[PDB]
């Protein structure tokens, strides 16, 4: 198999778990 391939769903994952949990402290501030 080739690395790229597990890097595609893992930067995916990655940064869209950021991006939205982000949320998750945002709600939390005020």
């Amino acid at each position: 198999n080739i690395a790229k391939i597990i890097i595609g769903p893992l930067i995916f994952v990655f940064l869209f778990s950021v991006v939205i949990g982000s949320i998750y402290l945002f709600l939390r501030k005020r």
